[PDB]
């Protein structure tokens, strides 16, 4: 009931405008909201609840498939039964082909832990951040990213560098991060995107955050990342990707093609134009896709890895049944 | 004349036994002096005896020291000269249209001679007084052995500029440590690294300034050992990189038409004789020269302007006759 209205709000919100901006409120909301349903829902054995749990996991994502958190947050929590259910009545590998009630308060405590460990993930990423910038580099980031800020602006503490923010057109909003690392001393620089390869030969490396990282190692990120990346193979520039681990998202690139987002074409082309507006086509999507080939490293709560070993963490994370959801 | 044969032997001797001059540009102003000598003090009515005398002298030099090209080039050079006086005194390049359209010479050559003597005298100031576009505030640029002309190069750019140069020690003849001090005489704020590294670094690397020995027809070089690992970790990284090279370094010559190519001293500099007894198997090479591919060429800077590698060809085929490349 009451719950029934809070996720109808939730999806309400989902649907027409974000209101918590930044991912780990999604993620934090997504868990509580779980854990409501997880209380309040009745269920004799668990592929009742499992299917419920797939029943409204399937309406949010149908909401706006254009974001995962929620998704993959309801995978984690379907793998959270499945070992429950292991655990309390007893991994696809040649190794196993060749070989062959009262689970509710562990499954809290399990969802209230994976809350406690969700919420030092930034703090995790600042306190290993000062391994990998020395004194003087030259680092371009890309967008706004609230990892990637605290990343720099707690590891420039003891270190002076030069970082150069390129604004992402339409929604400039290097900008923010410009003058928010700026009001911390870090000696900034403000450009647009059509200068990255003009200077990217000048730059010793790149980091960048994302919004949801595929099971192959690529990536959705904001608009002109890929072109960023490319200019990086091309100069054969490191590059960095700061996420936490619950950006990671078992689909695949090819899934229907609804993997970008198209926003309404007024920000590209104000409606001032006029008549010209009919004989022309706008398209203005937020997100590129960033192919595994061109990312050197990743930077989790759980310390640095590459990109050849994202699928392991697949397995650690989501169950091979549940990527259909 | 006696004092002319003196002179040649002294040449040959000084050539085929270690060095002298010192620097090429020397080496060359020599040779055509010694030239210029032949060409004066000796008896000769037709073309056809100067250029054969010419081609004996030349052959005779060339084979004193084959790796010392400066010799073979200069030669070919006065050789194109007599050809194209004796041409235009005479009568009136092989290209397409040529296929589809089938007494006081001495005293030209020797103005000939004279006006590239004059013009091999401001090389280096031509090629130092376009450093300041081609270096821009707080860049870094990195250096390989030892380089008049890029020393030159880079005294000049830091005239109005300021950045930071590191140059990697061309082991086991440590040259490079001369730009070492050199550049801190001057106050550039370099820094030194064994030829061991260049990679490790390459990626901190905006730039890379490099001299050379020799440039052959197809864009290649010939340059200081190790000068091939920089070349290849700049193509890595595709970072540019700029040949400072003087006019007079382009021998007609290809890479793998002969061989002898890398010039081989004595083991001693490598490997210390005070080894011993595993010096009795171990076989020792220190080449001192390395052939670098034109494809990791990035421009060609000399007292002309700059060029690209694939234009190599044209200023090759202006400066020398086809029937002139086997001397």
């Amino acid at each position: 009931s009451e719950l029934s209205e809070r996720i109808e709000s939730f999806v309400e919100t989902l649907k027409r405008g974000g209101g918590p901006r930044s991912s780990e409120e999604m993620a934090r909301e997504t868990l509580g909201l779980l854990r409501q349903i997880i209380t309040d829902h009745r269920w004799s054995n668990a592929g009742e609840l499992m299917e419920l749990i797939r029943r409204e996991g399937r309406r949010m994502t149908a909401a706006q498939p254009s974001e995962t958190t929620v998704g993959n947050m309801v995978r984690r929590v379907l793998k959270i039964i499945r070992e429950e259910y292991g655990r309390l009545h007893g991994q696809e590998s040649l190794h196993k082909l060749l070989t062959s009630a009262q689970l509710q308060s562990n499954i809290i405590e399990a969802i209230n832990e994976l809350l406690v460990e969700l919420e030092g993930t930034m703090e995790n990423i600042a306190a290993q951040a000062l391994e990998h910038i020395h004194s003087n580099e030259v680092i371009m980031t890309i967008g706004f990213s609230r990892t990637v800020e605290a990343f720099l602006k707690e590891a420039a503490r003891k270190r002076k560098f030069h970082v150069i923010v390129a604004e992402c057109a339409p929604f400039c909003q290097g900008h923010e991060m410009a003058v928010n690392l700026s009001k911390a001393g870090i000696e900034t620089t403000v450009m647009t995107d059509a200068a990255i390869f003009a200077v990217m030969s000048r730059v010793n490396k790149v980091i960048i955050g994302t919004k949801t990282i595929l099971a192959n190692g690529a990536l959705r990120a904001v608009t002109g990342t890929h072109t960023l990346a490319l200019a990086a193979k091309h100069h054969s520039t490191p590059l960095i990707v700061c996420a936490p681990m619950f950006k990671l998202s078992p689909q695949f690139p090819n899934e229907e093609d609804s993997f970008h987002k198209f926003v309404a074409p007024e920000e590209v082309l104000p409606f001032t134009e006029g008549d010209i507006l009919e004989k022309v086509s706008v398209h203005c999507p937020v997100f590129d896709y960033v192919p595994p080939e061109l990312i050197t490293l990743f930077i989790s709560n759980i310390g640095g890895n590459a990109p050849s070993y994202i699928y392991r963490l697949m397995s650690e994370l989501y169950h091979p049944d549940d990527h259909v959801l």
